[PDB]
């Protein structure tokens, strides 16, 4: 008998819609992939419900209610979920190859530096840094994993042809990178990074990812005071 599973996530600008938060998306995605029956409740952090205040006094977001147990810390929540929702009833989502768990994880810090910088003399250095991080990801994607034995992998995702926890982490981060770089830097992931573009097409084709993305407009609004014009 499945204990009740309810994920509390960041609300967006109207207090109700999906807010910008790659951690909330990461977990919505894990739960979707597990096949478990769950609920998702958005939280307006300036206008919290009484239930939320009692469930999670610390105020952290996302958090999970599992039966009457609360869990904070996205990574720990992810671990918990991978362990308790397990086969036979639910699929193991962990990657087979440990480097799937790290591939592309530096892109986000590179992106953050790029968009926060206002020193024009430093802008091309930061762009190059983000580009090199994307290219290390493009290389991981196009390199055949063991389970595949031209030399260009055609697997759909980071670890193989199925979505794993690893994609649930990276895909929400890459999404923000795309939307915010287009809007504030006029920067686009070069078409020549074909592994990265095949991955994203595959990902946007899957509802687990598409359906759990905040709107562009919300991501853009979230970065409005943080993205700096060069001066």
């Amino acid at each position: 008998e499945q204990p009740q599973v309810e994920l509390f996530v960041k609300a967006g600008s109207d207090g109700a819609k999906i807010g910008n938060c790659p951690f909330s998306q990461r977990l919505f995605m894990v739960l979707w992939l597990k096949g478990v029956t769950f609920n998702v409740t958005t939280v307006d952090t300036k206008r919290r419900t009484e239930t939320v205040q009692k469930l999670c006094p610390g105020g952290q977001l996302p958090f999970l209610l599992y039966g009457t147990e609360v869990h904070t810390d996205t990574n720990k929540i992810m671990e918990f979920l991978e362990a308790v929702l397990c086969p036979p009833r639910y699929p193991k989502l962990a990657a087979l190859n440990p480097e799937s768990n790290t591939a592309g994880l530096d892109i986000f810090a590179k992106f953050s530096a790029y968009i926060k910088n206002s020193n024009p003399a430093l802008n091309d250095n930061l762009e190059k840094g983000l580009l090199k991080a994307l290219k290390v990801l493009d290389n991981y994607l196009t390199s055949p994993l063991p389970e595949e034995v031209e030399g260009v992998s055609q697997r759909k995702f980071l670890d193989g042809n199925e979505l794993t926890l690893a994609d649930c982490n990276l895909l929400p981060k890459l999404h923000i990178v795309q939307v915010v770089c287009k809007k504030y830097r006029g920067f686009t992931i070069p078409e020549a990074f074909r592994g990265v573009h095949r991955y994203l097409s595959n990902a946007y084709a899957r509802e687990e990812f598409a359906s759990t993305c905040p709107d562009d407009e919300e991501i853009e609004l979230a970065y409005e005071q943080v993205a700096k014009a060069l001066k």
